[PDB]
């Protein structure tokens, strides 16, 4: 069945978290929407984007390249909706700020606001990893900003454990 999310920990009325690999979750769950941790040029060579793209056998990148060549880049804090290929009905490509590259952390709020157009989403923690932002902060912005139902996948067990502890303080 679609959107079969299993084994999540409910944080708030609409935010859930699991220590899991987002690619494997997308396969198990068959979600309507998977969120990609995109950059403005939809170049999915690394991070979560690379994992999602590889799981689509490069179909996501081919589609994204054609999109960008005609439609131009996204903005930091922005999004677009493309195909979910084999992983979901839709992929919501969301650009969080890359604070490793000096972008404004305040754009992380705008980034999460993109989730509010979709009733339920499977998602990574925005601006983590190669984007360099503090994950405890990202979870707080998620909780404070997203109103629709978001199921967060965090594969690194140590990070998952610190996030749950932070939420429960």
């Amino acid at each position: 069945e679609v959107n079969s999310f299993s084994g999540y920990l409910k944080l708030t009325d609409n935010v859930y978290i699991k220590n899991a690999d987002i690619v494997e979750e997308a396969k198990k769950v068959k979600p309507t929407v998977v969120v990609n941790a995109a950059n403005v040029y939809l170049k999915h060579g690394g991070g979560v984007a690379g994992a999602l793209n590889k799981a689509t056998n490069n179909a996501m990148q081919v589609e994204s390249d054609d999109y960008i060549a005609t439609n131009g880049p996204l903005k930091v804090g922005g999004s677009c909706v493309l195909s979910g290929h084999n992983l979901a009905k839709h992929c919501l490509h969301v650009v969080g700020p890359n604070v490793n590259k000096g972008e404004d952390i305040q754009l992380l709020k705008s980034a999460y606001e993109n989730f509010n157009q979709h009733e339920v989403l499977l998602a990574p923690l925005l601006s983590a990893g190669i984007f360099g932002a503090d994950p405890i902060h990202s979870l707080r912005v998620c909780v404070d900003t997203v109103r629709t139902n978001v199921y967060l996948a965090v594969f690194d067990k140590n990070l998952y454990d610190k996030l749950v502890s932070s939420f429960l303080e």
